[PDB]
């Protein structure tokens, strides 16, 4: 720790955000710390701040990942990092604020139609081509990780559990990600590539279609056991999805990762043609219904 704080000091911006930020508000909680929002006194713009405790982590060297990998990264479809700091015993990551909030709130309250679902998927997949291109694996994809703007635009967040691969470190080995949405290989402790993200995406479609992931009402521990062992889960209500949507999902939920489609490929699948403008998501959002 003594040494690990010293390292993180050298990757983050020096100084204290409290100097420029006012009026902090907890708005959330992930598995590693909390999420606040805050106002920048000059200008008055809003920012989100992720705050993680250095002493309160399982596997902290993980904490290294977003700050190192995802600094200076930019995309229409990624939530932007501004800076990062250490505040006492915490890591603070200051990020772009998203008004629309999370997709979770939508999938758990309405029935996204096909057009809308495709629009989420294209947004996610655009993002994911470029990420994997660079050998970056998000490793915690799910509706939780999808954030919206006031006008319906989709951006991917929660890179706290992301990973880097290269020519020399080709695949990864650690159990991260979130259990219901984790991939078979990853559970079975295999080396894994980006392709794990693609599986997790599929589970997101089940989220979008059936309102929650497979094996949900189970204990987390047993769900993994199940996810590992059985056949690819399919929809509770099949009769409700287009053949377009099926074939597509059937490219995502593939147990053998070498045959599971690449985002690159998925960016072309006829389904996504159905996607509709950012403004077609708008009425799904809490403050409209
Ligand atoms: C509680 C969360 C889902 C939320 N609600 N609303 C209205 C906005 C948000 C939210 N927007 C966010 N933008 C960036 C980060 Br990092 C976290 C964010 N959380």
């Amino acid at each position: 720790h003594e040494q690990f704080r010293a390292a993180l000091q050298l990757v983050v911006d020096p100084g204290d955000p409290r100097s420029y930020l006012d009026n902090f508000i907890k708005i959330g909680e992930g598995s590693t710390g909390i999420v606040c929002i805050a106002t920048v006194r000059s200008s008055g713009k809003l920012v989100a701040v992720k705050k993680m405790d250095l002493r309160k982590q399982q596997r902290r060297e993980l904490l290294f990942n977003e700050v190192v990998i995802m600094r200076d990264y930019q995309h229409e479809n990624v939530v932007e990092m501004y800076n990062s700091y250490l505040v006492g015993d915490e890591l603070w990551v200051v990020m772009e604020f998203l008004e629309g909030g999370a997709l979770t709130d939508i999938v758990t309250h309405t029935r996204m139609n096909e057009e809308q679902i495709a629009a989420v998927c294209l947004a996610v997949l655009q993002a994911l081509s470029v990420l994997h291109a660079q050998g970056v694996i998000h490793r915690d994809i799910k509706s939780d990780s999808i954030l919206l703007t006031h006008d319906g635009r989709v951006k991917l967040s929660d890179f706290g559990f992301c990973a880097q691969v290269s020519k020399e470190v080709p695949r990864r080995k650690s159990l991260v990600g979130t259990p219901y949405w984790m991939a078979p290989e990853l559970i079975s402790r295999l080396p894994y590539g980006p392709e794990v993200d693609i599986w997790s995406l599929g589970i997101m479609v089940i989220e979008m279609v059936d309102g929650e992931p497979p094996y949900f009402n189970e204990p987390p521990l047993k769900a993994m056991k199940m996810i590992r062992d059985n056949l690819p889960p399919r929809l509770k209500n099949l009769h409700k999805v287009s053949p377009s949507l099926k074939g597509f999902l059937d490219r995502l939920l593939v147990r053998d990762p070498a045959q599971r489609a690449t985002a690159a490929e998925l960016l072309k699948h006829p389904f996504l043609a159905k996607a509709g403008p950012p403004a077609s998501i708008v009425p799904l959002m809490r403050q409209n219904r």
